[PDB]
DNA sequence: CGTCCAATGACAGC
DNA sequence: GCTGTCATTG
């Protein structure tokens, strides 16, 4: 009962036996064998990997029980030349693709990355039910550290730890078979992983059943990984010319601000050095000392802090947005455009999806700069960095967002009749909040003030104190306390929900979302008042924000299911590359924004996808409050117009 | 000693 | 070599 590797591509008879057994397995694990070219004498043939030089996919290991790993060589020549590589890739695709009535699940560590490699390198598109142990580890503890192969074996299969004795890459987040840096062969690494991943998943599936989270794992979380896989293969269009255009006009404003600021100070100073800013603003002037955004917003009434704040916003866009975007862009010759390919991250505390390298979610909102014209000398020009994100030639960006998703969930749980009343009016909650605060007409509220009222809204709802609220509103703490107390007197059901949530969390030790995902907050019983209250606010926010993330995932999964139904074309822009012209059809998931789904849709399918997206988002889950969706389309992420 | 939540990511002065 | 702070987004 020791580790046995059966090289199935060595004998035609042994291969056909392997294909015979594999085709009747309803559960198996696979691990891609990736290896780096470390010596020309030992260099193995295989399929090259995009973005990696000297790294190839040499094979693939399959395990369906015990410590027997079946290694499937993807090299150009086998021990039996009658079994050509083309014959092997045929059987490989035949077994990794299922029929309608057939039911079969494949267990893969780091499924999204493996799905992309098989498609872009080996030309294999998986058509099975997917299970990833990394996702199962996250469902049991969303605040856990990102799982490694070593930690999974340490916690769910500890007897097989000596198998990972010499391989230090098992203690890395990357898969053992994908980490070609190890001096071990990809054949041994993939075979080891196949055995550890298959048996560990049976233990994880048992725990998920006992936690009543296996349905969420199979019907929501894993299909959401498949959707993000298509997103990572699609990427988001990027227009270097537009981004450079903004970099030029933004740098012109910075030059104008610097000149205008040097006149106000009587000399030249460096905006980077806070010492030079501190000497001017305080030692050279009459401003109350004790350069922070909070400090400079207080001192915003001579015009120098305002000019310093603007200089630091624009500089942040150039240095921390323009620079990474221009770096991570690459050419897609199959679409004739430049695209940015970010990486999805679903191991979050509440279940939200963020992205990395680069995090296109953090691309700045539209902001105005004033530049001298022939008349105004301060003419407003909008700087929309999202305008640089464009669809393929002949398509449009489709954005569909939930209208106050978290508030509707909060109404669903608190049953606060005043909140249900506010949502049913159809008026913007945040403009009304700003309309009473500033005593202005609602139609006059600008986005800056509306954003300020938005943070005042969710802040007060999620436990903000009077001191911070007074800092936000520029009023005294005692005056801000009236606004909080007035909120608690108006919306009593919300407060009753907050009280009930904290009480149950203190007893249960956790809080649950609508789908049943548990987040464990042991600080709910902490003695430290700060750490205790932070846990109390986490308990209330996780239920609402996490349930909002559940609804968006279900809608994404439901949308993509409908899209593949109508359009027999390529699932993703990676299926066009991995399979090698043909016109683009359908809509392509490009970005998720917590409450918004971004889609790159071809013109002839804009109406059809829009109907699909709106209907599926509105019927994701059934709530006591209706889920309202607004669909926008436009030639860019920054030129979205309302679509009926 | 720090009281809206979630997130990525560049720096710093411990 | 960093934990913390602080830009930005939701
Ligand atoms: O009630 C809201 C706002 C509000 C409305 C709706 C919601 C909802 F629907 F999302 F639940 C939440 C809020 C709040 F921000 F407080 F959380 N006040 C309360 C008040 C008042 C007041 C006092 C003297 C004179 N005039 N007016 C608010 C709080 C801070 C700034 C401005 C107004
Ligand atoms: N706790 C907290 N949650 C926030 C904050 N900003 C946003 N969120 C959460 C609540 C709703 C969700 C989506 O944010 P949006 O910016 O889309 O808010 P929105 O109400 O949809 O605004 P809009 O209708 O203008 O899109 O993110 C904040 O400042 N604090
Ligand atoms: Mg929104």
């Amino acid at each position: 009962e020791s580790l046995s590797i059966i090289d199935v591509a060595s004998d035609q008879n042994l291969f056909q036996t392997f294909i015979k057994e594999w085709r009747c397995k309803k559960r198996f694990s696979i691990s891609l064998a990736c290896e780096k070219i470390r010596s020309l004498t030992s260099s193995k043939t295989g399929f090259p990997i995009k973005g990696c030089d000297d790294t190839l996919v040499v094979g693939l290991a399959v395990c369906w029980g015990g410590r027997d790993a079946y290694y499937f060589s993807l090299q150009k020549e086998s021990l039996d030349p009658s079994l050509t590589l083309k014959d092997r890739m045929w059987y490989l695709q035949s077994c990794l693709r299922k029929e309608s009535d057939k039911e079969c699940s494949v267990v893969i560590y780091d499924f999204i990355q493996s799905y992309k490699i098989l498609l872009l390198s080996c030309g294999i598109s998986l058509e099975q039910s997917y299970e990833d142990p990394k996702v199962a580890c996250w469902l049991l503890d969303p605040d856990s550290q990102e799982p490694t192969l070593h930690s999974i074996v340490t916690s769910f299969l500890p007897h097989e730890l000596p198998l990972l004795e010499g391989m230090e890459t098992s203690q890395g987040i990357q898969s053992l078979g994908l980490n070609a840096g190890s001096e071990h062969s990809g054949r041994y690494r993939a075979s080891v992983e196949s055995i550890l991943i298959f048996n560990s998943m049976n233990q994880l599936n048992s725990l998920l059943q006992k936690e009543n989270l296996q349905d969420v794992f199979r019907k929501v979380e894993m299909p959401s990984q498949y959707c993000l896989a298509l997103l990572e293969l699609n990427g988001i269009g990027f227009s270097t010319a537009e981004c450079e255009s903004q970099k030029h006009i933004m740098q012109a404003k910075l030059d104008a601000i610097e000149t205008q600021a040097y006149q106000l100070a009587g000399h030249s100073f460096s905006f980077t050095s806070s010492d030079d800013i501190a000497e001017v603003l305080f030692l050279e002037l009459k401003l109350p000392p004790n350069t922070s955004k909070d400090v400079l917003n207080k001192l915003k009434a001579h015009p120098l802090p305002g000019l310093i704040l603007e200089w630091r916003r624009i500089t942040n866009a150039i240095t921390k947005v323009v620079f990474p975007l221009q770096r991570e862009k690459c050419l897609n010759p199959f679409l004739g455009m430049e695209r940015i390919y970010p990486v999805s991250q679903s191991h979050t505390a509440t279940g939200r999806i963020t992205f990395t390298e680069p995090n296109i979610q953090n691309v700045p909102r539209d902001f105005e700069i004033k530049m001298p014209t022939l008349a105004d000398r301060g003419m407003p020009f909008s700087i929309s960095m999202r305008h640089a994100f464009v669809p393929f030639p002949g398509g449009s960006i489709l954005a569909a967002d939930y209208s106050q998703l978290e508030l509707r969930i909060l109404a669903h749980l608190s049953h606060d009749r005043r909140l249900i009343q506010v949502l049913n009016t159809g008026a913007d909650v945040f403009r009304s909040i700003a309309a009473e605060w500033k005593m202005i007409e609602p139609e006059s509220v600008g986005d800056d003030l509306r954003q300020q009222a938005k943070q005042i809204c969710y802040g007060i709802i999620y436990g903000m104190g009077a001191k911070s609220l007074g800092e936000q509103m520029g009023i005294k703490e005692n005056d801000a306390a009236c606004y909080i107390d007035s909120f608690k007197s108006r919306y009593t059901g919300i407060n009753q929900f907050m009280t009930e949530t904290v009480k149950n969390c203190k007893r249960d030790g956790f809080v649950q979302t609508i789908l049943g995902r548990r987040r464990y907050l042991p600080g709910i019983k902490d003695n430290n008042p700060y750490r205790k209250a932070h846990a109390e606010r986490q308990a209330i926010n996780t239920i609402v924000q996490g349930s909002a993330a559940d609804i968006v995932k279900i809608a994404t999964v439901n949308i993509q299911k409908q899209l593949e139904t109508f359009h027999s074309t390529f699932k993703s822009h990676g299926h066009r590359e991995g399979m090698l012209f043909c016109p683009i059809r359908g809509g392509f998931f490009i970005l998720q924004l917590h409450d918004e789904l971004l889609y790159e849709v071809a013109e002839e399918d804009v109406v059809q996808v829009a109907q699909i997206v709106k209907n599926e988002m509105e019927s994701a889950v059934k709530l006591s409050v209706k889920l309202k969706v607004k669909v926008k389309i436009g030639a860019s992420w920054g030129e979205l117009k309302d679509f009926d």
